[PDB]
DNA sequence: TTGACTCTCTTAA
DNA sequence: GAGAGTCA
DNA sequence: TTGACTCTCTTAA
DNA sequence: GAGAGTCA
């Protein structure tokens, strides 16, 4: 098993090789009609990716590593929460963008939650609206808003009451 | 079927047959520190569920009508829809619980909108604190609340900015 | 040991 | 949140 | 014609 | 939002 030396080590040289991906600086909703700035280390659109990166899918990638001859692999969002419980409530902990830019892998712009509060920030009002994720959004979720419903609650007849 | 005459004819036996469903009281946050009470036709666990209904889900059915010698299939809570668009902005419209309540049937709980505005509503803080869906909201979402994030966001050097 | 691909899987609407 | 097939 | 089962699929995190 | 295989 990899000892702690050996993973903080995983982490140190995830952090290297991620904070040399091109920064891109996003002006971003914060709720209550604020703007902000945020500043994503995007992960390049094809290959190479940096050193230990390999795409498995349009929008997945993993981080790769060799230990006394042992290979190594994680999701490569994954890498800053090596450190601490993969599971909470029953439900596994996911890598969650508060940015909501798959391709951002700065850690600042990341949390460790359930899929259900990951999912959740897409429709938050922001740190600035209203928002009360205990750790709080840095934006307004990308889907906040009135929507787009097309019909409403409704009946032909009188069989039904709310 | 094809014709108005025959969707109307359609809607109309649907909401009769639900309409005889047992109605549920359930008490709901409504956010606010308010609470409020809804009305559920919910269908029943298992067979026999009424005229025209069989389940293919642990939580999904369909309704069945022989129209022209034809069989016609619908989701069992698409049927109060038939008459609508069946997509937005490209999306496809999804029947949408108001209530989050599989076995309602109550059309008065269900709204057309798309997967995400949907999905969207688990979250929602409810009509009284804070609402902003254009077709409102009936209850607090289920998922409303502080999370239960097990790390934020951090970094180990200091590579990285927010 | 490393890169660049391949495949399928989870969850809850 | 969906569609469709197999039997009786 | 109607009922009661079976199976896999969609989406975007 | 994930894990794992293949090949050089
Ligand atoms: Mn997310
Ligand atoms: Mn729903
Ligand atoms: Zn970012
Ligand atoms: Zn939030
Ligand atoms: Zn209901
Ligand atoms: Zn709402």
């Amino acid at each position: 098993a990899l000892t702690n030396a050996q993973i903080l080590a995983v982490i140190d040289s995830w952090e290297e090789t991620v904070g040399q991906f091109p920064v891109i600086t996003h002006h971003v909703p914060l709720g209550g009609g604020l703007q902000g700035t945020l500043h994503c280390y995007e992960i390049p659109l094809a290959a190479p990716y940096g050193v230990g990166f390999a795409k498995n899918g349009p929008t997945r990638w993993q981080y790769k590593r060799t230990i006394n001859q042992v290979v190594h692999r994680w999701g490569s969002h994954t890498v800053p929460f090596l450190l601490e419980p993969d599971n909470i409530n029953g439900k596994t902990c996911t890598a969650s963008h508060l940015c909501h830019n798959t391709r951002c892998h700065n850690p600042l712009h990341l949390c460790w939650e359930s899929l259900d509060d990951n999912k959740g920030r897409n429709w938050c009002p922001g740190p600035n609206g209203g928002c009360v994720h205990a750790v709080v959004c840095l934006r307004q979720g990308p889907l906040y808003g009135p929507g787009a419903t097309v019909a409403g609650p409704q009946q032909r007849g009188s069989h039904f009451v709310v």
